[PDB]
């Protein structure tokens, strides 16, 4: 019965006692791990190629980690040329070069990154039925645990400048990272959350903040420097701090990840835990996310930069709907959820009832048995015909309503009263979607499979994951 | 039976590192506070000074007591949450008290000038009046110990991300030349059986130049000081000088204060200053006076130009006090022969090295009173041929000037280095005439009959301008 947020404690608690180690050209597995654990217990640890051969270990103590600092010089060799700046990436090389006395064994490379497009469509091709080739699809894109082990870390690591100045700081990932629906190779999104007897008073001397935004600002500029000059391997820091959420993106070398920090907002916060919940309830949601984004993707209805596309985001809620809409529904309503919480999981934030249930056995599993064959293709019509003109999206109901703008995709931010999450849509996207979608569906409805397998031609998925 | 700069500077630094500063409340109660704060430990010193309220300095025996006292200090329940030793005590219930006997307040600033002139002509003999301007101006020992407080704090502010920073006072703050109100100026320093078969190290950024890396270090720490440290204020990064620099105000100690990264040629001038001070109340009665002097007829300033510098200046005394006959002090070349292998330093290139036990000096026999030195140094230094010669402190000789500047002295821990590179013509000519027309006056003035008239004499009448 594991909450979201244990979940994410325990994660922050494990990487919080880590650390990343470039290892020597010519590398012995057990000579270093035998070394390393005279310092503390070792609960994990894996490789992987990053500029060479790269080791994150996690010790089972925190101790272990000043144990290990401890030992650790200073480039001597480099020595007054460098910001001397000691945090958790150290680099290993061999005292004596030449008393190399084990067998060379290779090691075990964990992949962070998942097979192009082209590379896939072959496996899904040779594959047996289409819930088959969703699946294959989920695997080769999903996080890894290795992959999530070294996204917490990155956080970790941004924490360990925060705390500096406000002590009790939490770098916290939230989205795809964290909402069980991340690709490899997608961006580490992170919430800076800073704040949390004689016969006189006794109080610290203590400068006083600015404005919620202005602090937020300063303190994001702050570390922003930081990141940039006291480093290590943070490039392409770029201080964004006049949007709508103040934000700083930048580049971590170490573990090759691309990142965006921002302040904390808590409900970006619970959209992750919902859509963790949706994820966990059936593996059928996430397989159709997977595919669907990828399908997006393909045929340029998402794109990186922000615009006038829907967003993964917007895209998930659409789905996240449609499996509320099905018969019987896939997943519960929100409100279905808000009506399951108990005291423990009452949150209210800015006005608005943010509660849900945390627990997943309070929920009754679906009775639903649709293939993802239908669901798939069920989806593409039922949005291929969708009134978006006359409807918008509820998500808290699961119902079709009346929109309370008149923007050209609506859906309703479950979290906030008047807000839509796809305002940025405009018409000649949308309709472009809906295209896509009809033509995606025909296919799919008015397809030989049997024969296109025969032809060694695409089929099902592929058939869909191709450019028209 | 002294001890070497560097033990003093061990010494005070280390109880700094258990001191703290607690802003009072309004009606203090002296006993009931010491009382209560003695509960978390025993407490070696103690003192109350004025700034903008009673604030009052607590040096407990042990770090220990620092700890105790924090962990019964609360947040003032906004702010940034960054734990230090500056506190701020106030009474439960105000009004029911009543409690308030006067408190001794540690005076930090010196008497102006003009309330200076007075005491001066009320003594005796000139070297009266010296010793009692340098008793009124130099450094209390409550001053120090808050100068070397407000380091001690930087460091710890600084250790939030170089955990193994130190802060060190250096200049006149710690050369024995320091007056009251002057600025404390601070180099960040950083400094910190083998187990296994692997030498390990940190990952860090290869920067083109120490330089480079100093400016963003400084940079950073101030914006820090800035946004999050408290009772900072003006910070002034002013990173592309010759030395890169951050200026501050610091609310609490109210000292300004100047944050650069450790330079060992800096700091070995302090230490070489440190000792000409020690060997001679007459070097430092002197110095002190003539600063005075200088800033009274607006030969300094408190603004960087063409001026002379109090540095330059001081440098000039030593010099002069090199010349005597015998010296009153050592050239840097007689130090650096009395040096032993344990104090050999070599920085940049250049031997900086010189002699720290102050023992292995022999005592200058030379037994000029002030009188003479203060007037003797004007007539010196105005009959100085400065187109032609130069100051050379490690020689202790006039020498051909290896640039065309009008005023050179050698620095004497790099090698063609002028110190008073920035003086021009025109303000050392108007250096010359104020020293000339300082002697005329010391030379041919009745003491007895100015007394006698009530104005002013000796040194008093140097201290005033010629206008
Ligand atoms: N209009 C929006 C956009 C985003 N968010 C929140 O901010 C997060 C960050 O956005 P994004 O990175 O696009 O979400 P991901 O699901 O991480 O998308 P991707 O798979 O493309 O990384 C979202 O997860 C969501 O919780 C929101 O509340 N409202
Ligand atoms: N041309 C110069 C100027 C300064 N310094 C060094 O900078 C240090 C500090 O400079 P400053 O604070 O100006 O010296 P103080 O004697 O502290 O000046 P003041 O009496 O005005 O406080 C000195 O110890 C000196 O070694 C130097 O080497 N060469
Ligand atoms: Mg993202
Ligand atoms: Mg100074």
């Amino acid at each position: 019965k594991k909450t979201f947020t244990e979940v994410q404690t325990e994660r922050l608690e494990q990487a919080d006692r880590s650390v990343l180690i470039k290892c020597p050209s010519k590398l012995n597995e057990k000579k270093l791990l035998q070394y390393l654990s005279s310092h503390g217990k070792i609960d994990n640890y894996f490789f992987f190629e990053n500029r060479g051969i790269h080791a994150l270990i996690e010790f089972s103590e925190k101790s272990s980690v000043a144990s290990l600092q401890a030992v650790t010089g200073i480039p001597k060799a480099a020595e007054h040329h460098v910001v001397p700046y000691k945090s958790r990436l150290f680099t290993f090389t061999l005292k004596n070069p030449g008393s190399q006395a084990a067998e060379e064994r290779p090691v075990k490379i964990s992949p962070q990154s998942h097979i192009p497009v082209n590379e896939l469509i072959p496996k899904l091709c040779h594959a047996d039925s289409i819930s088959s080739q969703m699946y294959i699809l989920l695997n080769e894109y999903q996080l890894t645990e290795e992959n999530i082990k070294l996204r917490y870390l990155a956080c970790s690591l941004v924490r360990d400048f925060a705390r500096a100045y406000f002590p009790d700081s939490t770098v916290k990932p939230f989205g795809s990272s964290v909402n069980t629906f991340g690709k490899l190779g997608c961006d580490v999104d992170m919430f800076l959350d800073f704040h949390d007897k004689g016969p006189f008073e006794m109080e610290y001397q203590m400068k006083r903040l600015p404005s919620e935004r202005l602090a937020t600002q300063k303190i994001l500029s702050i570390i922003g420097d930081c990141l940039d000059n006291f480093g290590p391997g943070y490039s392409s820091v770029q201080k964004i701090l006049n949007a709508r959420c103040p934000l700083v993106k930048f580049s971590h070398q170490p573990t090759g990840f691309q990142c965006d920090l921002s302040v904390s907002n808590s409900i970006a916060i619970r959209c992750s835990e919902l859509l963790y919940i949706y994820g966990c309830l059936d593996p059928r949601v996430r397989a159709l996310v997977f595919s669907l984004r990828c399908w997006a993707r393909v045929h340029g209805l998402t794109n990186s930069v922000p615009g006038t596309w829907i967003t993964n985001f917007s895209l998930t809620m659409m789905i996240m709907f449609f499996l509320q809409k099905r018969s019987p529904p896939i997943i519960p309503t929100l409100d279905q959820l808000k009506e399951l919480a108990d005291e423990k999981d009452k949150h209210v934030i800015g006005g608005y009832d943010c509660s849900f249930v945390s627990d997943l056995s309070k929920i009754k599993p679906t009775k639903n048995t649709e293939t993802l064959d239908e669901l798939l293709c069920d989806f593409f019509q039922y949005f291929g015909n969708f009134d978006f003109r006359k409807n918008s999206l509820n998500l808290r109901k699961g119902k079709e309503v009346n929109k309370p703008e008149s923007s050209p995709l609506y859906i309703w931010n479950p979290f906030e009263q008047d807000l839509n999450i796809s305002k940025n849509v405009n018409q000649p996207q949308l309709e472009k979607f809906v295209a896509m979608a009809r033509e995606s569906a025909w296919i799919l409805q008015k397809e030989d499979k049997t024969q296109q397998m025969i032809n060694k031609e695409p089929w099902g998925l592929a058939a869909v994951l191709i450019p028209f």
